């Protein structure tokens, strides 16, 4: 029905949380997996990640033994997530935010935070804990050279655990109706794998709890683990550190997993693309986990994982496939890159032009003509579509008519006015690949853009025409 | 308590709508409005959009009529959101999807559906309607030239409207317990705005209702509200057409209000600064034309506003304030680009190297010393840092690294120095306003200045600098 949020709301941190559990039956299908793949969509937070609840509870715990008040100033090292938690609760109760991360994490989460009136200092990559340019150690200098700053450090506060241990693992407990037999959770700072698994093992001991990790951190045990790669950055942003938080109680978790960055991109794609859920990369790194864990149980039987935060944090970074292109990223099994590479092959628009038979050469104008001219010309040669030269666009009669008609296109007006101004420049030599993958964003492809002799233009409907004549 | 969601979902098909409704107090604080301003988020749905509902809706309905059978092709045209709607319903449900939108649109939007594995082709920005390259021509053609395709026509489907009648009005008005003075909706197919204004006005008369179409549009009455910008383009995604949707009653709606492109952003990332909603363009539109139309309301009265889609559609898009600066809009009244225009002005860095006093040229090495030999010139020199080169600029590299990375295991002795450098960098100039590099310090977490005269740096600049900066003026 509507419990949680039939009332009226005060703010923002009074809508985190209460996230909804899916069951990912079409990517059990897809990979053979028996058991129930329960995913706790934490993604769909009013943050659009895990983080809200313990950065409003860190804030919740300051404000409640008087240990903050308004004006103060909030400094915290973060993935990303923690850091706008932290910015929201600052902008709603009135606080001052300064964000360290890493320079690794995605430029979307430094906006973000930015749009949330968050300074942000950035740090090398490489650089450890130890260091002097660390996110935590910028964060104490920050802390020591300030007035009025807090740091809640969210690797040991220990709100951050506790609180997964008090609403969200009661969370799952309550929808899963106490009958849990797997929890797969990204190993981060710990605090949430921590609570999670404790209060799941409290009420349901028979649970194992396995931990993902990637390749990479040294928070896995044994070390056996991680000597496949020690102390290598890797591209997914959010888990695995190179030291054990205060908050990680390693003795909670019985297996761990050691995933790649190849693997948890390409199950995030196969998430988004089979079920749905504009997950994170971290969301596939725990989803592989959990297809390399669970594989030993069968139907009935339900393992919950996590989907830390959204593709928001990576729209521009893994969701574009260039970006996997150029890390040379398996996209995924069902997906349309495939799809084009199977389907076009190696045909080239010399190809499609030449089995077509289009010997003829669409007109052209100087790109100022008047409307009178321009329409006693396309009615005089017959042909529909004209390109002005110089590039400019292109202009079809029935917009001419339509938009004359429409009072925004006078016959004196210069054809500028009128004329599409959206263009992709294209050669023969290209393959229909990428020109079907350009006409994504624009609507016609127009060539030859030697010298301008270009002969016409490609677009979507051609290339499907093209599909018709194979096969 | 726990109703909704305290089971499990079959789908994610089940996991869209239930939006909870929040008080913008601190921005109804800042803009100074007596009322309350109800905020509906449906941002928060699992698509991200209230085109969800209906996405999901129009899918019942063609599923329970027999109009739908599995395997069968869907094709819609959409600004984009609707297109997202269809795409997860096809996506769990076993449809194909093909999706016709104006290139105007974002691109995350077509990226995102590229990801539920949906055909997209795009159709020009100036095209009107009764063009055959439009989307719904477009759509059209393609349903006439392909096998078992079907269009569900959002712009004429009556689920469109009878949803928001039937669901989210219903939310609205449970969650304002049956109070409510004014709602105010953005106009796009007028399927939201009919729907919910219809079953407010059912049950509460009182209520007015006010529509938001963006400058440029034709759906306000009279059209006097139009020759402002008669079929101007704009660049808010979601709201105003060229024509009157089948769906759209007109005389349901008591108000109009028209906003601008700049207006909207300005206030969508006000919103974001004051009550923390990642939230889209076109609520910006929405929370405006409720600041205008709402103010001469009073305490205690509820002016509910709808927020569409959320900030993920336009994250590249008007998020970055490099794009509104192209696009020359006031980005805010309290942001960090007018904070550092209003504390550092026209400071160079040039000022801040001679107040503090450089007089001094940062040691160089050759980027492929050993560990050993730029260990020893680093103790020979007592200097901290060091500037790599090429192996164009490599980075930085700093003797507490050195050691807590050959202590780690991760440096050997007779190790390249570049295994070491850090090589995230960003070249700046002397004439170099405070501004930009600051701006560009968001993203690196150094600065050169002088890079490639002669090659020859004067130091390195990080965000401590410029706080010691400011610690020098009041
Ligand atoms: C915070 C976070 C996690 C989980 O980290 P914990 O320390 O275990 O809470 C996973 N992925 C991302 C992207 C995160 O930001
Ligand atoms: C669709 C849409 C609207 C309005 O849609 P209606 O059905 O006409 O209410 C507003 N904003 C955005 C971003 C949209 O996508």
């Amino acid at each position: 029905a509507d419990g949680p949020y039939s009332g009226i709301l005060d703010s923002v941190l009074d809508a985190i949380g209460n996230t909804p559990m899916v069951r990912m039956k079409r990517l059990a299908k897809v990979y053979g997996l028996e058991c129930d793949l329960l995913a706790k969509c934490e993604f769909m937070s009013a943050g659009g990640s895990v983080k809200d609840r313990i950065g409003k509870a860190m804030v919740e715990k300051a404000e409640r033994e008087g240990r903050l008040k308004a004006g103060d100033t909030l400094i915290e090292p973060t993935s990303g997530n923690t850091g706008i938690g932290l910015a929201l609760a600052a902008a709603v109760r009135g606080y001052r935010m300064i964000v360290t991360m890493p320079a690794k994490m995605s430029a979307e989460k430094s906006n973000i935070m930015k749009c949330l009136g968050a300074e942000i200092v950035r740090t090398p990559t490489e650089a450890a804990w130890n260091d002097e340019n660390s996110h935590m150690g910028v964060a104490a200098k920050l802390q020591r050279e300030l007035e009025n700053a807090h740091i809640l450090d969210q690797y040991n506060n220990t709100a951050n655990p506790m609180v997964h241990y008090d609403v969200t693992a009661e969370e799952i407990i309550t929808q899963c109706d106490g009958d849990i037999d797997m929890v797969v959770i990204g190993a981060g700072t710990g605090g949430t794998i921590t609570g999670i698994g404790r209060k799941i093992k409290e009420r349901c001991p028979k649970c194992k709890v396995v931990g993902v990790d990637p390749k990479g951190s040294i928070l896995a045990v044994p070390d056996s683990l991680n000597d496949e790669k020690r102390l290598q950055s890797y591209e997914v942003e959010g888990i695995g550190y190179d030291f054990v938080p205060g908050v990680l109680d390693r003795k909670v978790v019985d297996e761990w997993v050691k995933v790649g960055d190849a693997e948890s991109f390409t199950t995030a794609r196969a998430i988004i693309r089979n079920e749905g859920l504009f997950v994170g990369g971290s969301s596939g790194a725990n989803v592989w986990g959990a297809l390399q864990a669970a594989r030993q149980l069968k139907k009935g039987q339900k393992c919950v994982v996590l989907l830390p935060d959204s593709s928001r944090n990576y729209m521009s970074k893994f969701i574009s496939d260039e970006w996997m292109a150029e890390h040379g990223f398996a996209p995924e099994d069902g997906a349309k890159v495939k799809e084009r590479e199977k389907q076009f092959g190696g045909a080239r628009i010399r190809d499609l032009l030449s089995e077509t038979g289009a010997t003829s050469d669409v007109p052209f104008v100087t790109a100022r003509l008047s409307v009178e001219d321009v329409i006693k010309m396309m009615h005089e040669t017959k042909v529909k579509e004209v390109i002005v030269t110089e590039l400019v666009g292109v202009l079809s009669e029935d917009h001419i008519a339509h938009s004359l008609q429409s009072g925004r296109c006078a016959m004196q007006s210069p054809v500028k006015d009128i004329a599409f101004k959206k263009l992709a420049k294209a050669l023969p030599s290209a393959y229909l690949r990428d020109v079907a993958k350009a006409l994504d964003f624009s609507p016609y492809v127009c060539v030859m853009d030697e010298c301008p002799h270009f002969l016409g233009v490609i677009t979507r409907i051609d290339l499907l025409h093209w599909l018709a004549t194979k096969q």
